[PDB]
C-alpha cells in the first residue's frame, strides 16, 4: 500500500535528492521513500553527555 | 531560498513512521521530510566518495 501525498521543500535540497535517485537508478519518490526510511533511524540516534 | 510543492507516492508504513517521528519533535510533515533529504542528501555524499 502506497500514498500519494503533497509536500513542500527547499528547492535545492529537491535538485540535490533528484541527482542521487538518478545515480542510483531510482526515481524520485523511490529515493525519498529511502530518505524517510533511513531517517526514521537516525532520529533514535542519540548524544550520551555529563 | 525557493520552496517547491511536490507530490510524491511513498510507502504507508514509512509515512506513518516518518510522522510520528515529527510530532515527536514537534514538526509538521513537511519540515521533517526536508530535514530527512538534507540527511539523506549527505549520507549519499559520503557514501559515494569513499
Amino acid at each position: 500500500t502506497k500514498e500519494k501525498i503533497s509536500v513542500t521543500v527547499d528547492a535545492a535540497v529537491l535538485a540535490a535528492i533528484d541527482a542521487d535517485a538518478r545515480a542510483a537508478g531510482l526515481n524520485r519518490s523511490e529515493m525519498i521513500e529511502q530518505a524517510l526510511r533511513n531517517e526514521h533511524l537516525r532520529v533514535a540516534l542519540r548524544d550520551y553527555t555529563a
